[PDB]
């Protein structure tokens, strides 16, 4: 009741180009957290059935192997034919094998949790939810869980209210394994966001992108303009930045510890797990590789900083000249630019730890360009209100709101002031980035 006035002014907001929650562990708008924890009661493995859930008449669950070639193909077809909402917009996500290949193969990953939904004789795969565990970590509570990605149904049977029973039965599968909570993600307003970000995007090739509709020409500009605007030099400009590889793992993994600990909901990384997030599957050629990680390495060996990107591209559809559009996102990077300081929003550490963000990130330009990436994205989340506006990420329509199942927590801050302007006062406090 005053909980769908505050969904509207939110929503209202987000504005731009409730039967199943209503009965699940969320938090609702309304509700002013009074302490952060589990809404639902402490249960068991066995208080959890080992039924998965029945639907409707012809059709059945699948466990999708990662390992299994056409396995594999069957969700990055269903995902490429429908996960682009509108059918005519002339672009279409094109998930490669590479890519589940690292992002469905997490460390802990298990094949059962991969699930997906079959129609009986054609065996044709109509729908597909994944769950890939991780340790959360709420304001310093250490939350174990799992991160829900990937959830699409075939369009020829949307409005068929499966994805509660998508969900439902994803809860059970988890909920057995002694894991009761997650983080998922999603563009479209759900009951109750911890927090939301913004989508920005930085061209690399304006040009194309013009070409294309996904960038269009601003009031007394020339196309020309433009192309002087954004252009890139061809080398990376900071002292001794190299390639991510196995041996500076541990000076690594301790930078962004480090670093990382100043957000609010960051994902623990175990040496392991971050080992197979930043470095990709060996050998692959330019236009497969997925992650793309790097590292600077001082003369005596010490390693200042890390960043890491990785290419989700499209597939252009109806435009002679292309036939799809290299895309980069950026993702977890790291700095030790502001540690000798005390506190973070110390003046002097911010503009310390800025003008290094500018100089990395505007290096992972060069490098995602060298890549053929088209546009490079990057959210409002973290450090990255920093260098966005800088770095001439102009701003993007996209927001992303980042939700906890099973979980109460205090809207953390998103790098968003409330006229949805990129917020250079207090930066962001969200340290996890999804796909
Ligand atoms: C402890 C661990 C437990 C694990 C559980 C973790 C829980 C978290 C799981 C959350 C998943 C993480 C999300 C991601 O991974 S993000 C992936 C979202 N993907 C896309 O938007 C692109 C592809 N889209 C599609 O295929 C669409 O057809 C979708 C699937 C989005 C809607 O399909 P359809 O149009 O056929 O809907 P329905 O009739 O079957 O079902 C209607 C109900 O579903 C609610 N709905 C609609 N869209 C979403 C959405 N994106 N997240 C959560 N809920 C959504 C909706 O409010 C309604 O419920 P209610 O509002 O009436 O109650």
């Amino acid at each position: 009741d005053k909980a769908k006035k505050l969904e509207n002014l939110l929503k209202l907001l987000q504005l731009n180009n409730h039967k199943f929650w209503r009965t699940q562990p969320v938090k609702d708008f309304d509700e002013k957290v009074v302490e952060e924890g589990p809404i639902d009661k402490p249960k068991t493995p066995e208080d959890i059935s080992d039924k998965p859930l029945p639907l409707l008449s012809s059709f059945e669950w699948c466990s999708i192997d990662v390992d299994n070639k056409k396995q594999l193909e069957d969700v990055f077809v269903l995902l490429n034919e429908n996960y682009v909402e509108d059918r005519d917009a002339g672009f279409r996500f094109n998930y490669t094998k590479e890519f589940f290949n690292w992002a469905l193969k997490s460390p802990g990953w298990k094949k059962d949790w991969h699930i997906g939904v079959r129609v009986k004789e054609t065996q044709k795969l109509v729908a597909f939810i994944s769950a890939i565990p991780v340790t959360l970590g709420v304001r310093g509570k250490q939350v174990p869980s799992v991160e829900i990605n990937f959830l699409c149904v075939h369009k020829q049977l949307r409005s068929k209210r499966l994805t509660p029973v998508l969900i439902k039965e994803i809860t059970r599968r988890v909920n057995k394994c002694d894991i009761w909570h997650a983080l998922y993600t999603a563009g479209i307003v759900l009951p109750a966001p911890v927090s939301t970000c913004r989508y920005t995007h930085r061209p690399l090739n304006w040009k194309k992108l013009y070409e294309v509709d996904f960038t269009g020409l601003p009031d007394g500009h020339t196309e020309e303009d433009m192309i002087a605007e954004n252009a890139l030099p061809a080398k990376t400009k900071t002292a001794g930045l190299r390639k991510l590889k196995k041996e500076d793992i541990d000076q690594v993994f301790e930078l962004f510890k480090r670093y990382q600990s100043r957000f609010e909901l960051i994902q623990i990384f175990t040496k392991e797990e971050f080992e197979h997030n930043f470095i990709g599957e060996e050998s692959l050629p330019l236009d497969k590789q997925v992650i793309f990680s790097y590292v600077v390495e001082q003369p005596d060996g010490k390693i200042t900083d890390f960043f890491s990107f990785y290419s989700l591209p499209f597939t252009i559809l109806n435009n002679t000249k292309y036939k799809d559009l290299g895309i980069g996102y950026l993702y977890y990077y790291a700095t030790d630019a502001d540690f000798q300081f005390k506190d973070r929003f110390d003046p002097k550490a911010t503009k310390a730890l800025k003008t290094r963000l500018c100089e990395l990130i505007y290096d992972a330009c060069i490098l995602a360009k060298n890549a053929n990436m088209d546009v490079f994205n990057a959210l409002t989340s973290q450090d990255n209100t920093l260098f966005l506006d800088d770095l001439k990420f102009g701003p993007g329509d996209g927001f992303l709101n980042f939700y906890l199942f099973n979980y109460r927590a205090k809207p953390i801050t998103g790098g968003l002031n409330p006229d949805n302007s990129n917020d250079i006062k207090r930066r962001s406090n969200v340290g996890v980035v999804m796909l």
